[PDB]
């Protein structure tokens, strides 16, 4: 995980002999609150506060600007923000990275024309084809007022947020363990697609590597043993679903036991390497696949011999293990890349672990009232979604940790030992349903704690378009106990559920919750914790990716200014359009 | 000015022995009924009646359609209306003129199908990609019946006005003065858009050439007696808000009227010619730039060393001098050539004199009673914005013309000499703002009367599309003269002052007077008096500027008739279709 | 360094200076351990050291500097070993790739992916590992991605051990560098027009998407009053002006006034618009690139700059018309030395030719050398010459030559004064001698304007280029709705015999200085005479270099995506990214153009 920082750019008018010494302070400060609102409010993947760089002096010529770009350069910025309470130049001051993001906050001040270059700037980022943000905050402020309003504040984070999303993914690799996993689409992996749109690597790895570093003793065999100790004091097995001549020994269960751990190890030893193995000397194996995110194909050929990738991908995705709470590993089951990315999207705006699900029935309430005789009531009124991945889930997914007596899920690093117990407690692993994958392995079950407000998410590839996105906003549900059960095991009672409700606007795809399921372009989506939609819309606009369906209001649809300029009254239409023309960022 | 005709067809069925020679009255008095309501309503710039000619007989086959081409050819014929009462042939009738509007009237009645020709002429017009209007009556007309009916009207001069702007714009040039001005983006003049949109041409002078004129005599100097005499009798010198050491002493203030006064006939004799320079022995000069529309850079580098150009600005665009009353020069401050064009379609829509002005602050209701106490009522409710150009503004835009006892901008040959004195009345000129200026000048101070329809309209850029609209009903508002104040002083009590509330629709940008604001694609705006936006919808589509923003109801929406093909839901998405599709008028 | 109060003032010595741009090299080796990996580090490791002292040993920046060269921070056998690279060279001010290696290695895994820059890929051609086979594999990933990249590839079979780089080799790497630091060098920098349109010139209605998308490149601007606004406010360095002016009474040879009798200025004049020229260089030159003493004299805004590597003054018309014209400012800032020392000149263009001028840098930068800017005025055919002079022409100026004079300046670095091996030519400044700056100066004076073009006088430079030099004549056009594409034509300036040049010069404009240019023709294209080069000749201006530099243009070129609509270099030295074959292999020129076409410019 690098650190991609926010270039804060204090423009300012260059006129001296008065104008420019007088605005100087008040400029200067500026980009200090903002400096300061970032560094003070989000954090990396990591935990560690995000970082800022401010221009070396602040910008009345370009010759600033140059000097401003220099210094950029070399230190990893990712994204621009300009700041600026008076009339500043602006083909003169501006920014001309065109690969990456930029925001210009002008105060709105009356001594001074601050809107004025605001809006002089941003026309010259739409004429010359560079994207850029206009934050202008709704209310007259005082000139010495050094507060960063409400409205301010919130278009700056999102745009923030958006910008280091970016900033992470750039450079980084998606590491595919296998191939295509049984004719699914987003397997069906596209480098075009990370290269152009993410800046972003492809790497790639038969899944016989995890047999031969298996055979060859290629992990760490104190890690094992410590695993090994740590699984079975923490890791209940679950009920065993399977036939009678498809029931493993007790022997045999144990093995794979050992197998999964081991399976766990080296998918983590792949996607970003490990020390521990040059000790061992392996000294090439220990570098690992620079991968932020990455998949595994599982099915058919792998699940059908070996014990499948449940284990494995469950706790990629949980925050924690026998080494304690961490970071996730982004990981998709079935190497699904697209799923992936768009739970590592989920991920780098919100610093959280990232549920992956089919969406496997919708519930109208016609059908639940004639299969269990309840009528829905408060948010599953409406009917809802059956969300249950086919075998694996993030821990943290069960809902079990707290934040004012309700259900989240949380950074790593705000997790505490009770709540990581309770995840352990609400689930158990059991057997994987040997018909689905003769080779064993042991699935993911637990429920999700109901009323979770979370964001489902998915990108899809449209042929000669590229990714598009779609995002619903919802809440989990918490049904009655004996329609839950009801509806659990008639379905595959031995993997995780989510009940998802998204919320309806009668606007679009979102008149009705099967509208919803009936316009999902995937099997999969990727949930997060969390009301994450407008953050979305924005990342989606920084990368060029249309959104083809989201029940977000329209007030907090956060774009680019030029965005307007493809129209103001039918947003999705602009939306493809300015997307269509400018392209992926890395072309 | 030239004067750019409309060219009515009259198309008949061209079969005789009966049914031909029976029409050919009726026909051709449609034909004489359009020429007249045009010639009738309509004005140029010079206040000379618009001008049509006929078709040298009726159209009933293509021979006719080819004569009625060669005459008009000959006759500067800049758009087409094409009139029937029968059904005509169409391909064999239609004018295939590619670089001008086209209109098709076809009568409203029953005896001989009209609107039948009418909109299978327009299925060619839309097949063979030659945009047309169609204008077709809501009732049933008689087949006598010789008037022209209300809605046909609005229709018939919706159009003509229209199309008279792209007649009186091609073949003219746009003249800069400097190039740019402090990096502003429409004052980096594209060629491409004048040339291939505007069918425009584009002039060019460093501002060296001021000086060179100012100190080798090339201007009238009779003219200079006169003017100086003219303007010590009715310019009244404003406060001067200077700090004490940059304050400049009577005798310096007064060269620089002088001076201000020749820059102001140097722009005018530039932009037009004068033949007093030929008569001077300066025959070159005299003949001027053939300039419609001219701009002035200024700051930077004029207005630090040389008296700034708000005199020459203000009075280029007011509607009088010392020569008496007269049409505007459209003129655009620091060379905001797009903001030039903006004021120039409103012009040549109207024939009123335009505001050129900085969209300065947004004014929300709670920061008006934070900072004031007064909580704003009637149209001021939801909010407004202060326009304030920064130094310049057409004395008309004081809003002292008077129609039913409502403040209005005439055209010029409708003021009345009670009316240009209490343009003058009501305007001081306050010396420049040193600090900007270190050159100096005499800014342009007035508070624009409240309650007066106006309209606010800016193009812009947008990189890899072309030039896109943007349109803003509205009203000028008076505030309390105790808020006024408050706000004035606070921001540039030396400027001119329009306070403008935008008509709020619920739809698009229009939610309210902050996302106006927020989604003006400049700091900068064209002002007209009168509610215009239906007639820069259709100029827009006539020129295939998409329009990307306006509150115009969409029921007064006029376009070609094939932009309906592009869609009829979605009217934005099928306006840039068209536009996108079709490309400018001279590619 | 920064001001007591708000914000930056020149460090200094000058604002706004030659960068330095690295090449990052790649040492590129087989991910395999067990043996193999660590048997190739130290021969991998050496090719891309011996990369690095070819380039640092054999090129200089601008500014005389040897180049910079980064190596990656280890030999790349895994993604994470690029991922290390690309992390140090994005903090390393690296313009360009080159990716060295004698083994197989892992295409994609250990490729560079930045879009915005060249790449370079050297496959050592030994027979114990597959290090061609990397090369052509590596290559056929950056076509599939879409990523431009160059394939060295030496012609004969080395011994694994043999550390010299062959001379077919070296050939490719420097002309890849060459080109690869002139993207570097104009990257982030600005273009200042200093007026804009001069008489409706196309190349000086300036385009900024132009040089914002091919280029990297700001755009700049001020009105011409900015320089009397500085003349008459003192902002120019009043020390510098005295010694200027004495230094100029001293070496500057006032010409032969071929004035109008009634428009012959007095001495007087004369002495006033010697001044003024003189404080006109200076203030464009500060303009350009900043003065420190214009901070210390109290023009802070001013001591700044415009950050620019190339600029032009308009002039013509309404300048000129007044004040004295920009000839002696155009020629000192594009010649490599004044009262202040020899100097690397300011690239800059008259009638603010801002295409001319981006010819004259790609020269500049390809070559370290100033440039000639000229208009293409006449072509004199051998029947015309024959007629006019009675002389029958012969050696190269045999099939016609062009008369290339420009309306006033030109660089004193042009009349070719400068000698190599008995040969002129056009230098570096830290190559020039005493004895050739004063030869310059001596061969060279400085006629009053021509008060009918120039009402407001100054004073035009007159030499005549020596004859016999090797000079590429360069010129970007812009064609609507394609973008830029570039001309190139090698050839020789002339030595005409004594009579015939004075018949030529005086029937032309004998005020401003003259090369007579006879381009190379092929009887390919429009190089089958010297008629049909100017009859294509896309502009009224040329940019003319020392040397032949059509191959290094070439290159640039590709590496700019603009397409080369003429020239006149051999097939075989055409030397593009590898990916512009599978665009076809006859066909070069349309090739070129479909691939200019497909990729776009860097930075759209
Ligand atoms: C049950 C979990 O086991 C290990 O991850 C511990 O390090 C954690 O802190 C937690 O207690
Ligand atoms: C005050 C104005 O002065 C001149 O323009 C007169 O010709 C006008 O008619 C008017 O009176
Ligand atoms: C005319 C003189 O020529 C050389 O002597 C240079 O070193 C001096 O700086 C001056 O340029
Ligand atoms: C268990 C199932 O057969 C799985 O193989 C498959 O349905 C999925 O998980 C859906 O992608
Ligand atoms: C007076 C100001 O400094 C002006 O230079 C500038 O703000 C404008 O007029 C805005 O375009
Ligand atoms: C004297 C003429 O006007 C010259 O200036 C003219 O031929 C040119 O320089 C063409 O660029
Ligand atoms: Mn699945
Ligand atoms: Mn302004
Ligand atoms: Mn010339």
């Amino acid at each position: 995980i690098q650190h991609p920082r926010i270039g804060i750019r204090p423009t300012i008018d260059g006129r001296r002999q008065g104008v420019r010494e007088s605005l100087e302070v008040q400029t200067m400060n500026m980009a200090k609150s903002v400096a300061d609102l970032i560094s003070s409010t989000l954090k990396y993947p990591d935990g560690e506060p995000v970082e800022c760089v401010i221009s070396p002096s602040t910008i009345g010529r370009v010759p600033e600007a140059a000097a401003s770009h220099e210094l950029f350069k070399k230190s990893n910025v990712c994204a621009t923000i300009t700041v600026t309470p008076c009339w500043c130049y602006g083909s003169e001051t501006m920014d001309m990275s065109p690969d990456i993001p930029h925001a210009i906050w002008g105060f709105n001040g009356t001594e001074r024309p601050g809107a004025v270059y605001l809006a002089a700037v941003l026309a010259s980022h739409a004429q010359k084809g560079i994207p850029a943000f206009g934050i202008y905050g709704r209310d007259v402020q005082e000139a010495s007022d050094t507060d960063i309003p409400e409205d301010v504040k919130e278009k700056l984070l999102r745009y923030a947020r958006a910008a280091l999303a970016t900033g992470l993914m750039r450079d980084t690799a998606y590491l595919s363990m296998g191939s295509v996993s049984m004719g699914i689409g987003g397997s069906i992996v596209n480098p075009d697609f990370f290269q152009e749109y993410l800046g972003m690597r492809n790497e790639s790895v038969d899944m016989t590597e995890f047999t031969r570093r298996m055979d060859r003793g290629i992990y760490d065999p104190e890690e094992f043993e410590r695993a090994l100790k740590w699984v079975k004091e923490n890791v209940k097995e679950g009920f065993d679903h399977n036939r009678e001549d498809l029931v493993l020994s007790r022997e045999e269960k144990d093995r794979q036991w050992e197998f999964v751990i081991k399976m766990f190890m080296i998918g983590r030893d792949l996607m970003v390497g490990n020390p521990r193995l040059a000790e061992l000397g392996f000294e090439e194996e220990a570098v690992g696949h620079h991968a932020l995110v990455a998949g595994f194909q599982g099915q058919r050929q792998w699940t059908d011999h070996f014990p499948n990738g449940d284990f494995m991908e469950t706790f990629l995705n949980t925050q924690f293990d026998w080494n304690g709470i961490r970071k996730p590993f982004v990981f998709a089951t079935e190497n699904d890349s697209l799923n992936g990315v768009s739970m590592l999207f989920n991920y780098l705006l919100t610093n959280t672990p990232q549920i992956f699900a089919d969406v496997r029935t919708y519930w109208s309430p016609e059908a639940v009232k004639r299969v269990t005789g309840h009528t829905l009531e408060g948010r599953a009124a409406a009917g809802f979604l059956h969300l249950i991945n086919s075998g694996s889930c993030t821990l943290d997914g069960t809902g079990q940790a707290t934040r004012d007596g309700k259900p989240i899920m949380k950074p790593f690093w705000e997790l505490e030992e009770s709540e990581v117990q309770a995840m352990l407690e609400n689930t158990d692993f059991p057997p994987a349903n040997r018909e689905y994958f003769r080779g064993g392995g042991f699935s993911t079950r637990f429920l999700t704690k109901g009323d979770m407000p979370v964001t489902m998410v998915r990108l899809n590839l449209l042929k000669g378009v590229g990714p598009v996105l779609q995002i619903a906003e919802g809440y989990t549900l918490e049904l009655p106990e004996d329609v839950h059960h009801t509806l659990d095991n008639r379905t595959d009672p031995g993997w995780p559920t989510t009940w998802f409700a998204p919320r309806l606007t009668g606007k679009g795809a979102f008149k009705s919750v099967y509208d919803v399921m009936n316009n999902w372009g995937a099997n999969h989506g990727a949930i997060t914790y969390g009301h994450i939609g407008a953050d979305l819309i924005t990342l989606a606009s920084m990368l060029r990716i249309p959104v083809n369906m989201h029940n977000v209001p329209e007030e907090d649809i956060f774009r680019p200014k030029n965005w307007s300029l493809f129209g103001t009254e039918d947003l999705e239409s602009a939306d493809y359009r300015a997307c269509q023309l400018l392209g992926p960022l890395h072309k």
